[PDB]
């Protein structure tokens, strides 16, 4: 009867990279007389706050925040966090990485080229080929290119490849970009410190749950009960049926 | 007698990379009963917002902010500005400078790398050869390393060497990078939009004036009366000695 439910963000409470409607945000509240409520998301903190509240109001609005897969932990409205890549990885395969990368990117040739190819977060390194976008119209032609070029695709088979049983992984970062992660630091980083809190129940929910989706082994770990949504009335819907039949 | 005073800011109005003292900002707003004062700075506005007062009131205080050497400008409270570096270097140019900085930088094995090598402004490519330090300890590591191996500095003679005659130039990002800007985008930039606002006289303060020093240009071209000054209380006394004698 100490229960948690935990969300996923895009696609699960919100439209991808978008705001909250305010009739799920206050469906949340009323859950939250029931249960304690979290969000686990991908991207850094500041994406998530922009999408859930003003300001910092998520870090208000819900018991738990977990950025960057869980490597980022607000509990209770303090920052309880937090963990860097370069720590749990070490420099050397770090830096193999890196140059790796670097040298791939250095022998694409394209249309045309931004910054920040390399961005270091705190559970992953952000990796984008053609560089960071500056405007939407930039955007929507770098994602009309990977498309046809398979920039991102091709990117990561090599990476794969060169860093084989080395305790790597890669994932989307939606358009533009993909991220590198060390195993284990998916969505799941954030159930060891859960695992903490006396929790009777965790409830997960996410719409990815599929093989091959970000939510995936979140949902499928033994220490959560997993749901899986389409939408964020799917979301509500369900919660009225588990808490408020 | 409509005169503008210019000063560029690290080390002439503030401590390098410093917030102003409060007793030079009292004085800049007494010089401001006589003339209109500006600041240009290679740093971006953030920074130089920073340096100069809380929040944006930077924009209040001056009748001029001209970041990144004058690229980006606030003219008497309103953003005027602004021009961007691919726009004026045309996209082959910049894709094989960047892409000999990736090349470059892929065959660099150092104790350790970061993130955002190459960072997109407005002005400038801003390369950080080692990454970006994540915390003060890093950034000294990084700067000692530096020193030791001319990382920077063997990086710039190896670029200027590849695009002699093109028309890119290069200068020190303080410590841990450099700036690549187009010839002409130094800090006389600002003084194509001055031109046109009037002035009688326009006086320059620089601490670097002297050949090598990134105030050097705009304190030598004709448009600008040019003033050499050690401290931002040597910039104080030489305004008292012309303004107020
Ligand atoms: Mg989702
Ligand atoms: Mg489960
Ligand atoms: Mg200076
Ligand atoms: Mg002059």
């Amino acid at each position: 009867e100490r229960v948690l439910c935990l969300f996923d963000v895009d696609g699960t409470l919100t439209p991808a990279r978008q705001k909250i409607d305010p009739e799920v945000a206050a469906f949340l509240q009323k859950l939250r007389s029931r249960v304690q409520i979290g969000v686990v998301g991908g991207s850094d903190y500041c994406k998530i706050a922009e999408q859930l509240g003003d300001g910092d109001e998520v870090i208000e609005k819900f018991d738990y925040v977990f950025a960057e897969n869980g490597t980022v932990q607000y509990k209770h409205g303090r920052l309880l966090s937090k963990q860097t890549i370069q720590n749990h990885l070490g420099e050397e395969l770090l830096q193999d990485l890196i140059n790796f990368c670097l040298s791939y990117m250095a022998l694409l040739r394209l249309p045309k080229k931004r910054g920040t190819f390399i961005e270091f977060r705190n559970g992953m390194l952000n990796i984008s080929p053609i560089g960071r976008s500056c405007t939407l119209e930039e955007r929507i032609e770098f994602s009309e290119l990977d498309k046809k070029e398979k920039i991102r695709e091709k990117f990561v088979e090599a990476l794969k490849t060169e860093f084989a049983g080395k305790g790597l992984r890669f994932s989307r970062g939606g358009q533009i970009s993909f991220d590198v992660f060390p195993e284990g630091w998916d969505k799941r980083y954030c159930l060891d410190s859960l695992d903490q809190d006396s929790f009777d129940t965790i409830h997960f929910f996410g719409n990815e749950t599929s093989p091959g989706g970000n939510d995936f082994e979140i949902f499928a770990d033994p220490r959560t009960v997993g749901h899986s949504v389409v939408s964020p009335q799917d979301t509500v819907q369900r919660c009225r049926e588990i808490f408020f039949p």
